[PDB]
């Protein structure tokens, strides 16, 4: 009667699950490490010199982040993310959380960085720059439940209304490892913002196992 899902299939996203997020048009997967952004880059702007933020196209541990209820939430396990709600995203192998700000982006001028703080930092003044929302294409699927796979989103800054973006155009210099920029798009309805969940790396008992659908004779 039970089967097991195979890897390909797709998951409800509850709280507390450590995803990984993958860029639409460019496969890469949503990445943080420890390099920082260089303090000056060559045209003499100034970065927040913050922890990196990557796409990255290859499964690894640091493309790991676990998604987390806004603060003052009563959350437990078992709690799908609905499309639209706010939610934070903290990187697994750093124990640092994602931010936006204006800050100028590495290659895009008018562009948003995006990088991680520490959790005194973004549990404390910088906390309203760590909401983000998987937001709908469309927005009457506010309040549907993500699924992993299946499920197109933008990763949406509340702050600043911006969409994270990534490119594979041109790669990040070798302070970045020669991987694809990523930056927070103004242009929020570009279809080159859509990413969706990848994986689901910590899912429980509970949700490995299902009941095949029958299809319908004709």
């Amino acid at each position: 009667h039970h089967h097991h899902h195979p890897m390909s299939d797709s998951k409800t996203v509850n709280y507390f699950d450590i995803i990984t997020i993958k860029h639409q048009d460019t496969d890469a997967f949503l990445h943080s490490h420890l390099a920082r952004y260089p303090q000056r880059y060559e045209d003499g702007r100034i970065s927040s010199a913050g922890q990196q933020v990557t796409g990255y196209t290859h499964p690894d541990f640091n493309n790991q982040w676990e998604v987390l209820p806004p603060h003052g939430s009563d959350v437990g396990k078992g709690q799908a993310v609905l499309l639209n709600q706010h939610i934070r995203l903290r990187h697994v192998a750093t124990d640092t959380y994602l931010l936006a700000h204006d800050v100028a982006s590495p290659f895009y001028p008018t562009n948003e960085e995006i990088t991680t703080v520490t959790l005194e930092e973004g549990d404390g003044e910088l906390y309203p720059e760590t909401l983000f929302a998987f937001q709908p294409l469309k927005k009457s699927d506010e309040g549907h439940v993500l699924k992993s796979k299946t499920v197109s989103f933008r990763l949406f800054h509340v702050d600043t209304s911006v969409a994270l973006w990534t490119h594979n155009d041109e790669l990040l210099p070798d302070w970045g490892f020669q991987q694809q920029e990523i930056n927070g798009n103004k242009k929020v309805i570009d279809p080159s913002n859509n990413w969706v969940v990848d994986e689901i790396v910590n899912l429980d008992e509970v949700r490995k196992v299902y009941i095949p659908k029958v299809v319908k004779p004709l």
